[PDB]
């Protein structure tokens, strides 16, 4: 009854509608199993209606990011602001010095440029980027001193924000990625969504409609059905749910999942064994008004280092006497690094965006309700910015306020994401542990199964602009062939 | 005609180096041929007020993460606890005339647009189809162009300039300068050698003295067709050879090309070099990076960092010319528009105090600032007064009051003299080290004149072209293939 059906309404397969009402075609359907469009693109509202994408916010390479260009465009057009060049000099802090970026003697942004120069020699079998910044560490000890080896790797850690992924879990050989530019904040990403959402019929869209099963019939037609019993068939099929999601069609019922008929091809199936994905996840701290000082809009909060991690290096005898003279709990705001995007200074929000990574994530979004829980958890490293940029320990005003403010940082809100509990998601987004899917995707199970979504392209991958020309690549290719 | 297994034309790192490895390789009978008093090279260390030593020439090792000579040295170091280098990178602070300091600046944000501007230049020539380069300023202009609704006014007034640092990189005026070869990757930090002599002697010391000859000044290299390589000194000497490395400046090198034999340093070679040597001279250029010591009694002034760049005024009306302008064509031509000051192009100064202790300024400069400023390295006076208000500005910005001309004998900075790098005016040297206006070179140059006839030199090599370590690997090179031909 219909001509091609996509399935979710993330950006990818926003896109892919978008482009093929844009060639004309007709008939065509969006199956998304949430209520609401956007996919891993969400903007929630807070405190005064402060608003908040709780999932991607940034454009990323704006040199050459088609999506960002696009919306350049328009804003070149209408004068409406649509994104801002937040991109700052990073504030990093530890719990007990303090303030430790751009230091006269420290100099750990330099070491950290030679840290990274040596990953990029390194390869050109991988490890951990945790065992790669380790063999850097042990190979240029002798140049290094000991106030650098012991925050450097501290700060460097940074990139388990850009991957959500702790640096034990992460790929070395993935970690680095130079980025083709300066990042955009986008000032609603869900302007995007809309204006892309709104770009093709409203009546294509089906909300709450999770498809359990695609199958295939020889006969040139592909039977879709959303598990509450309505079936559809198309000429072609767009999948664009998340690896995470796709990734259960191989298991032993779940949520989510797709049941292919038949089963993907293997091709496909082995390539879940070659990439899994990350859980970069966020809390938003809503302060009443901005009381501190708005140096800079991107600050990092370092893990706690010992002044015996030293020794250790200062020691070893090889990547095998450190190795074991490292294996010599509790889980903290200080456990490990937490990124920081101060919205004061880049958007004039008395707000704190936080960046998470996995384990930590997980666990913070499971206690999301708790809030007083919450606030406890961060209120040592909220503590300790505030008094770094010249301000007051954070009053909790959560609850029906104080009088006692004025001058000190009074907490309103909490956001926090759920994209690791939301069956739907699964997770962040691609991520490596220490490729080929891209491959796999990209090609289809067949001529007439094909897949989108961030997963499935090569530039851009595991962005929002990545999953948007997913959308219109394997758009544009069953445009050309219907169009017959 | 007295005979030897080896001649070595030049007693700089290459030769030297050549030389050292011939040696260890049980080679004798060879002879190191260098026209000054000295060895070393364009690595040359001098004296000035009260002691105090600065190495006009190289002072770094570049990409101390793969610098074999780099490695060697620090090796030695971590055998006898001996200062040898001093890694010496820091943040850099920038300084425009008038609106002071630039670097890390919360609005200006000058180093990030920076860091867009590499990754744009190298985005653009990465895709290498028909490139076609263009000069460093043409391409931070197609960058403005490009990105300008991403930038506010006061980023693409300053950002132009800031970016121009890597002119001392090169020795060159960002408008001579190839876009293709401007952004190179550093390997790593740069250690500052603490006295690049002890390099050099440390290397000459490591062969027969007797080896080295002095104050000769080679005029010319003939092949007898007959298994043989003639070489004549001015000195009137007449040396045979079985091979000849010759490691003389590709500027010198030069001088072969063409008719006039009595030029000093020129070498005469019969058979002439081949026509893919000379033609490949056509493919590149010297650059004319300098080098001005500023010296003063003691330090009364900030100790925050050791690098410090002065930007060239900009004005606020080339603004509103990228903001007007509507391609590269109509930008030039809006472009079209007295007298060099010290303010005329950006100038890079390393604070040795903070890392040396020394209460000195290490200054670099282009060309043709350059050229101009060794033309008049005697007259002190006009010196002081050429960088006065940079040397003031500095010293503003680094808390401080006016300098104090104390050339001719507690708060107030006095300086006591100014030493300047003569590289341009050498007949040895003419220059400072291979340079791109906008590969043949290595080629011809490590395939050699024949088997003979061979080349070493910082402008002989691939990897760490134009650096200390590389003319010195290809001192090594040429000495390890000889080594083995001697072999059998
Ligand atoms: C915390 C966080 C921060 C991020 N920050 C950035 C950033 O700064 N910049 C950037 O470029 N990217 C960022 N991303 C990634 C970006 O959000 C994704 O790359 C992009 O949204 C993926 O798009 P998609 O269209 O493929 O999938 P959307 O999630 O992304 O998912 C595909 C759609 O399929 C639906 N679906 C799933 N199963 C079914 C089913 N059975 N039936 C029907 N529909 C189904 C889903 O609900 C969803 O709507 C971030 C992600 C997270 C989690
Ligand atoms: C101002 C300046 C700063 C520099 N800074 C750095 C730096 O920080 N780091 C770095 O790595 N590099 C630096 N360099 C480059 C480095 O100095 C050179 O790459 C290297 O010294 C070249 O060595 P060479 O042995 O090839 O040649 P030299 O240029 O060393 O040549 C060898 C010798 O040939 C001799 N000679 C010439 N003609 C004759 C002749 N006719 N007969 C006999 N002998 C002759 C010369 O007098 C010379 O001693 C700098 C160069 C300059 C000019």
């Amino acid at each position: 009854k219909k001509k091609v059906i996509i399935i979710g309404a993330g950006i990818a397969g926003l896109k892919a509608a978008s482009t093929l009402h844009q060639n004309g075609i007709q008939d065509c359907l969006v199956l998304e199993a949430r209520d609401r469009v956007g996919g891993r693109l969400q903007t929630v509202t807070g405190y005064q209606g402060r608003k908040y994408d709780i999932g991607a916010s940034w454009h990323h390479d704006t040199l050459t990011n088609p999506l960002f260009l696009e919306e350049a465009q328009l804003s070149l057009n209408d004068g409406r602001t649509r994104f801002v060049f937040d991109d700052d000099n990073f504030i990093y802090i530890d719990e007990e010095r303090g303030r430790v970026d751009h230091d006269k003697e420290l100099l750990l942004e330099i070491v950290d440029n030679e840290m990274s120069k040596f990953a990029e020699l390194e390869f050109h079998s991988d490890c951990s980027f945790f065992q790669l910044v380790m063999k850097y560490l042990l190979q240029r000890r002798q140049f290094l001193t000991n106030d650098q080896i012991r925050y450097l790797p501290q700060l460097c850690r940074y990139l388990e924000l850009w991957h959500g992924l702790d640096w034990k879990l992460l790929s070395a050989k993935d970690t680095y990625f130079g980025h083709q530019g300066r990042n955009a904040f986008a000032l609603n990403y869900d302007s995007v969504v809309q204006r892309i959402a709104q770009s093709f019929p409203q009546n294509w869209l089906k909300l709450s409609c999770e498809v359990k099963s695609i199958t295939r019939e020889p006969s040139k037609n592909v039977t879709v059905n959303c598990e509450d019993g309505t079936v559809y068939n198309a000429d072609y099929v767009i999948i664009t749910v998340p690896q995470s999601v796709l990734n259960l069609s191989v298991q032993p019922n779940l949520r989510g999942r797709i049941e292919f008929q038949p089963p993907l091809k293997p091709v496909i199936q082995d390539a879940f064994d070659k990439i899994h994905f990350g859980a970069l996840g966020k809390v938003i701290f809503e302060f009443e008004e901005c009381c501190w000082s708005n140096e800079s809009s991107k600050i990092v909060t370092l893990a706690n280092s010992t002044n015996e991690f030293v020794e250790i290096v200062r020691n070893a005898e090889n990547l095998d006497e450190l190795d074991s003279m490292l294996e010599r709990t509790s889980v903290t705001c200080w456990s490990q690094p937490l990124f920081f995007v101060n919205l004061s200074k880049s958007t004039g929000v008395a707000s704190f965006m936080m960046l998470m990574q996995a384990p930590l994530t997980n666990h913070i979004e499971s206690i999301r309700e708790d809030k007083e829980r919450l606030f406890s958890f961060f209120q040592p490293v909220l503590n300790k910015i505030m008094k770094c940029l010249d301000s007051e320990d954070v009053i909790d005003g959560m609850r029906p306020e104080n009088i006692a403010n004025a001058n000190k940082p009074v907490l309103r809100n909490i956001i926090v994401s759920n994209w690791t509990r939301d069956p739907y998601s699964r997770g962040a987004y691609s991520a490596c542990f220490p490729v080929d899917m891209v491959v796999a995707m990209s090609n289809g199970q067949d001529s007439r199964i094909r897949f989108a979504g961030e997963h499935t392209i090569m530039d851009g991958a595991g962005c929002a602009y990545g999953a948007w020309e997913s959308g219109r690549r394997e758009a544009t290719r069953i445009s050309d062939l219907l169009k017959l």
